DNA sequence: ACGACAGATAATTTGTCACTGTACACTACGCCTTTTGTGGAGATGTCTAATATCTACGTTTTAACAGTGGCCTTATTAAATGACTTCTCAACCTTCAC
């Protein structure tokens, strides 16, 4: 996770950031509304959703006739290629959402139908219990990837007795079990599956990318069309409601620069930093940052002069920049667009290309994946492709002269488990392997050291600011808000206090826990519950345990884990997935998780 | 011869009267002992109703709270907020413009 992004306003006079928010209003996000739903429409879009996977110029391809139709026509080469980045990444996410739950719909609409009880295997084997324990015991046997090994022996194998000695063996976690099934406790995991299935079922009904309509023509003409017309029925008038309380999109989609050559830097004579765009050179934007990025916008300078005094004899494809976003903020007040909103701009730099150890890193990275591209690719336009490939791995090699700093070298024996709960956000313990012995561990509180009192801020700022919504809400007021930058703040010190505990350790790597999906297990578990406690009282079940179900909606685990991961890609710590068990306490859960990923390398 | 007539005669008792021996001399029912049935205290032994004491019999009363039972409507679409997921993060070459 070397991938990072910075940022900095970019201030110009009134006649450019007007230009550029027309261009981007007017022109660019119509074209990107009208690429959206000319996808969503395409004959081909029903087996998309079944492969998962756009094809790769399909966007391109609808989008060529509408850059000279009279409603997108007026816009450099780069924006139409903006556009169609954002409408192909669009669909490349919402593909890929569509394909997983339906792999997930399919995988438990499977076990709910191999999920079955003692009482319903003795009839559905034919089998008394111990027989099939001992059959289940030589399919263990012969299976000896384990899970899936079973899953894969279970759908071939007709004979009812080994399918069901797998369903008993799968029942048990592949496993053989002597206890009892305690029936209300198969009766409500049964319960499960089918509340987790109907969920899924449900979750696959999503709506299509709705685009950013800025004009909101649709809201005036219903507006006009519900106040004088009579609806024909309940359902027109429904639908006038919705889209009369759909709320209008203030800000255009922003740019996206995918060659990093298409932002032009220079200093201009009051030695400010300024920037251009391929297509608008004549727009010139100031760069105004905190110093704690400058060096970043200074960087992007020197690799654009070194390059022009080596003639391109360098390859930016080692360049720090690797792409830019092109944004405006929403402003506070009034005033005209262009004026009222703050241009920014936001770059994705790799973090290994500040040093030179770390570039010969990206070098390498890069050569390994030419190489292989350029032995599998082999019209002229595709050979031409073949020489940019070797042009660009022949121009690798020339060096930056980065400055040098020493990669970090780790204990591969020396691991961090970090443990994740719902009560204490991360625990660690330093283990070291070989020893099996805990060298370190720290609490949450250790963790945050003199910060540990914004955790209870969060907690209570979660539960004022909720409360004033929803008081500000029965009054309609607009002053609704809420502690997710805190929260953020929250995980961004404990990835950093993780990560320097590593470092003094000299740690290998930091253990993190496969959680998967905590908040579908959490609301199917507790359904399931509310289901027997409530029968035939939705709003019964639904009061139940809602404290508990909002706190886990809240826990933010992948936050943490998305911030552990890039502070340890900044310092070269190697991230490890492992299983956190659920039994013992946060100390003894980052204990086992730690060792266990140890034990897991193979 | 004996004894047998009437009457003598030696007893026998009746009655006188001088003499003398004696008590009157105040001087026993009184002193003393033992038994003994009746009687007067006065230490001591006899043995109860009863007015408690002295707990328990257990029996009510409370409140605490535990368990049963009724009710609670459910859908769509838009918005705000907080999150999750997915995708993306070229680069050399050509052409026309001073």
């Amino acid at each position: 996770s070397s991938q990072i992004t910075i940022q900095a306003r970019l201030i110009s006079f009134e006649s450019n950031r007007q230009q550029l928010w027309k261009l981007m209003a007017d022109l660019n996000t119509p074209l990107i509304n009208e690429l959206l739903c000319q996808l969503g429409q395409h004959p081909d879009f029903e087996k998309w959703q079944q492969k998962g996977k756009l094809p790769s110029t399909v966007v391109s391809q609808l989008c060529q006739p509408l850059k000279t139709d009279p409603r997108f026509a007026g816009q450099p080469s780069r924006l139409y290629m903006s556009a169609i980045h954002i409408v192909d990444y669009i669909y490349k996410s919402w593909l890929a959402i569509q394909k997983r739950l339906q792999q997930q719909l399919d995988g438990k609409t499977r076990w709910l139908e191999m999920l079955n009880s003692d009482a319903e295997l003795v009839e559905l084997s034919g089998d008394t219990l111990e027989a099939i324990r001992v059959k289940a015991a030589e399919i263990l046997a012969i299976a000896m990837s384990l899970s899936k090994t079973l899953f894969d022996a279970y759908q071939e194998t007709e004979d009812i007795k080994s399918r069901s000695a797998i369903s008993y063996l799968l029942k048990n976690g592949c496993k053989l079990t002597d206890k009892e099934e305690d029936s209300e406790k198969f009766a409500k995991r049964r319960r499960q599956v089918e509340i987790q299935i109907q969920r899924l079922t449900e979750k696959l009904i999503s709506r299509m990318p709705k685009g950013r309509d800025l004009t909101n023509a649709k809201w005036l003409e219903t507006l006009l069309t519900a106040t004088t017309t009579v609806a024909e029925d309940n359902a027109q008038a429904k639908r006038w409601q919705d889209i009369l309380l759909t709320r209008s999109s203030s800000l255009p989609f922003p740019l996206v620069f995918e060659t990093n050559e298409d932002m032009v830097w220079s200093k201009n004579q009051k030695g400010r930093l300024c920037v251009h765009f391929n297509g608008l050179s004549d727009l010139i934007f100031e760069v105004y940052c905190g110093n704690r990025q400058l060096h970043w916008f200074q960087r992007f300078l020197e690799d654009q002069q070194t390059k022009r005094k080596s003639k391109n004899q360098h390859s930016s494809g080692l360049f720090t920049l690797r792409n830019g976003h092109l944004v405006w903020l929403e402003g506070e007040g009034k005033g005209e667009p262009w004026n009222l909103h703050h241009l920014t701009l936001y770059c994705c730099v790799d973090n290994r290309l500040w040093t030179e150890e770390g570039t010969e890193i990206v070098r390498q990275e890069k050569a390994d994946e030419i190489t292989k591209f350029i032995t599998n690719m082999k019209s002229d336009t595709q050979q031409a492709l073949i020489q940019r490939k070797q042009s660009t791995l022949t121009r690798i090699n020339n060096s930056f002269e980065r400055p040098s700093q020493p990669l970090y070298q780790g204990q591969s024996h020396i691991l961090v488990g970090v443990s994740l709960g719902l009560e204490k956000p991360a625990t660690v313990a330093v283990v070291d392997a070989i020893a099996n012995k805990v060298l370190a561990y720290r609490s949450i509180k250790q963790l945050l050291g003199d910060n540990y009192e914004l955790l209870n801020r969060q907690r209570r700022q979660q539960q004022y600011l909720s409360h004033e919504r929803h008081k500000a809400q029965k009054n309609f007021s607009p002053n609704q808000f809420g502690a997710s930058e805190l929260g953020q703040h929250i995980d961004r010190l404990l990835a950093k206090a993780i990560v320097a505990l590593a470092r003094t350790y000299k740690a290998g790597s930091i253990v993190l826990p496969k959680l998967g999906d905590m908040r579908e297990v959490v609301q199917s578990e507790i359904q399931a519950i509310a289901e027997q406690k409530f029968p035939g009282y939705i709003e019964g079940q639904q009061k139940y345990a809602k404290q508990y179900r909002v706190n886990v909606h809240r826990w933010s685990y992948g936050r943490l884990i998305q911030s552990i991961q890039s502070k340890a890609a900044q310092t070269g710590i190697v991230i490890e997935e492992g299983k956190q068990p659920i039994r013992g306490s946060p100390h003894d859960k980052a204990k086992e998780l730690a060792l266990s990923a140890y034990n897991l390398r193979l």
